[PDB]
């Protein structure tokens, strides 16, 4: 009705992905982009 429903977005820019649970994002990432590294 009228309260933000809360709700994270996360989008891998890199590729422009998107993942459900952030968890998997990082994972995804330091496994594919490895950017930091
Ligand atoms: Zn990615």
């Amino acid at each position: 009705g009228s309260s933000g429903s809360s709700g994270i977005k996360q989008h891998c820019r890199f590729c422009k992905k998107k993942y459900s649970d952030v968890k998997n994002l990082i994972k995804h990432i330091r496994d594919a982009h490895d950017p930091q590294d």
